[PDB]
């Protein structure tokens, strides 16, 4: 029942090997369509675009994508993602050369073909509604 403050921000070098791995738990049950984001920005400022958007909505479906020059791309979709009711999870991002490899909870779970090379991630955001436990990214 620790936790970083939510919304987290943290700044970022992103490299082919790297990885995410983002722990945490959903805050509200799943009856109350509670929402995990994660996102990848390409700048520090407020409006810069979004390399890699996923976004959780527990219980329902996971939505990928990318926002440039302030437009939303084309949406990606998993119907069914193994989140657990109530349960910590671990997400990790890995960073291959042509695509990102999302893992949760020792499962693989998609592979998002790269829109924009990752070398240009400046920041990562982990926000809506989550408990996080820690945030850290390797190599
Ligand atoms: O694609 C990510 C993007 O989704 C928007 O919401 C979509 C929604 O996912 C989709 O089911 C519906 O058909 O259209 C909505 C609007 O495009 C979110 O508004 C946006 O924040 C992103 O999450």
């Amino acid at each position: 029942m620790s936790s970083l403050p939510v919304p987290y921000k943290l700044p970022v070098s992103l490299s082919t090997g790297a990885c995410v791995i983002i722990k945490g738990r959903p805050k509200l049950s799943f009856i109350n369509d509670p929402q995990l984001q994660v996102d990848f920005y390409t700048g520090t400022d407020e409006d810069s675009d979004i390399a890699f958007h996923f976004r959780v909505h527990f219980g329902h479906r996971v939505v990928m994508n990318s926002l440039e020059f302030g437009v939303w791309k084309l949406e990606e979709k998993i119907h069914y993602v193994p989140f657990e009711d109530g349960e910590p999870f671990e997400l990790r991002i890995y960073v291959r050369h042509s695509e990102y490899e999302v893992k949760v909870n020792g499962q693989y779970i998609y592979g998002f073909a790269h829109r924009h090379p990752p070398s240009y991630v400046k920041m990562i955001q982990v926000w809506r509604d989550v408990s996080l436990t820690s945030v850290c990214v390797y190599n």
